[PDB]
Order: C-alpha cells, then structure tokens, then sequence
C-alpha cells in the first residue's frame, strides 16, 4: 500500500510520496497517460506496468512487509502479491533516488491537456 | 508494443518483463549508452538497435499479433512496422532466454551513471 511504498520513498529519497511523487509529470500520481516526461517521470510509468502485470493483486490495499539489511530494502517472504507488489514499490522508489539530480519542479502540478495519449504495457 | 513484448518475454524466459528486465544493465531500460554489461544486455543493445531501424514506425506503442507454432512464435500477417516490430521483439525474447544461463541479478536496477560512450549500431 501506500503506507509501505511512501515510508520506502521516504527512506530513499528523503522526499514525501504525497506531494513530491502524487503530482509530479505525466505518471507520479493517478494520471495513468501520454508520453513520460524525464527520468523521475518513466520511473512511475515503470511502476504502472509493474502493478500492471499483476491482476489477481491490489496494490492500493495490499500490506506487505519490508526490511532493511546491509542497507538495503529485502522484501519479505509473503504472498505472491505482496512479494510482487513489494518488489514493484522497491525498484520505484531506487529509480527516484538514482534520478534525484533530474528531479525538478517545473514537472510538479503537471496539467493534463499536456499528457496526451496511450502508451501500452 | 509494450504490451506484446511483455507478453513473449514471459512465454521464453518464464520471468516478468518489469522487473526483470526493465532496469537490467546499461540497455535493458530507457537509456542507450556504455558498453553491454553481458548477453543479456546485449540482446536489449540489438533489440535498440532493431528498434532504431524502424524510423518509419512506432515500435513502442504499436500494437501486432503473433501465434505459437510447435513451440515456436510465429509473427502474424499485419502491417509492414507490425510484423517488422514484432520480429525485433521476437529476436530479443528469444535471446533473453538463450541467455537465462548468465543473467545476474548484480545487473538489476543498475545505475545509468555507470553507462558511458557512444557504442555504435
């Protein structure tokens, strides 16, 4: 869920999930169209896909569990979907932090006329 | 598209597209840069370089057909681009596969930073 996603956002990014990735390009947030803006951008459409290929899951209400060890995320032996939506949540918010020095603000509050169009995954 | 692609990595490899191969060496994601880590990348290197002959399509979001022949995928009788992006698409999942043997789970969600030079097609 969110809960877990955001505290990994958190960790890695030292920014909060809401507003910094819920408003932010074409993809960060519920907006699901048009072409990824930058890095931070296909980041979240990656992050779509990923929930994507899982539709026996739900990610919004799906708690799993995650733990840090050797400094880095190890998500916990679960069940299917939540070793899934764990590992989808996971590398998100990795590939924030490794775009951080890309992360700018002229994409946050990003409007919708500029999002056009289905790219499929 | 996407969507296909996906779909042919799944049937060869048996293993998700994203995560698996979406951040997956220096090619095997968004960016195009550096020498290929090891086959896999390289198969995700070609797989750009098939896609980069393409400048007449939409090899992304373009959507085709394809069926399952004794085993093999067979590309359907589509559009020009359709059945030229799937071929690229074909060629790419069927050298993920023959490559399962050295993939390294050291190469997921490797940083682009790491990725330098122009290799040329």
């Amino acid at each position: 869920s969110l809960l877990e996603f955001g505290k990994m956002i958190l960790e890695e990014t030292g920014k909060l999930a809401i507003p910094s990735y819920s408003s932010y390009g074409c993809y960060c947030g519920w907006g699901g169209k048009g072409t990824p803006k930058d890095a931070t951008d296909r980041c979240c459409f990656v992050h779509d896909c990923c929930y994507g290929n899982l539709p026996d899951c739900n990610p919004k209400s799906d708690r799993y569990k995650y733990k840090r060890v050797n400094g880095a995320i190890v998500c916990e032996k679960g069940t299917s979907c939540e070793n899934r939506i764990c590992e989808c949540d996971k590398a998100a918010a990795i590939c924030f932090r490794q775009n951080l020095n890309t992360y700018s603000k002229k994409y946050m509050l990003y409007p919708d006329f500029l999002c056009k169009g289905e790219l499929k995954c």
